[PDB]
């Protein structure tokens, strides 16, 4: 499912992800637009060998399991295809263990490098909410 901006803003608020650990749902939005262009079945292989899954490309390399990621944990208890589904709160779980892991949202590269510190509320504006 490729989902509208405001439509995964509300998503993301019903499962509990606006200011979860302090970040607004601007930045959660501005993540997953970046990260996946809103796509909850997109997957990017990684050099290392791990694979990133669905609208927050969560890796295998610790947080899903794939069956290909020689080494790898599943810190989400999760299989990574869950991560594709058109309900994103598999996503949205295993979202909020990655960001209390000690580095807030950089955990994911997309976020510092295009997000972090811009006007994330532009990616909520005119929303419902
Ligand atoms: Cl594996
Ligand atoms: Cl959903
Ligand atoms: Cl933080
Ligand atoms: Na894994
Ligand atoms: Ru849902």
């Amino acid at each position: 499912k490729v989902f509208g901006r405001c439509e995964l803003a509300a998503a993301m608020k019903r499962h509990g992800l606006d200011n979860y650990r302090g970040y607004s749902l601007g930045n959660w939005v501005c993540a997953a637009k970046f990260e996946s262009n809103f796509n909850t079945q997109a997957t990017n292989r990684n050099t290392d060998g791990s694979t990133d899954y669905g609208i927050l490309q969560i890796n295998s390399r610790w947080w899903c399991n794939d069956g290909r990621t020689p080494g790898s944990r599943n810190l989400c208890n999760i299989p990574c295809s869950a991560l594709l589904s058109s309900d994103i709160t598999a996503s949205v779980n295993c979202a909020k263990k990655i960001v209390s892991d000690g580095n807030g949202m950089n955990a994911w590269v997309a976020w510092r490098n295009r997000c972090k510190g811009t006007d994330v509320q532009a990616w909520i504006r005119g929303c419902r909410l």
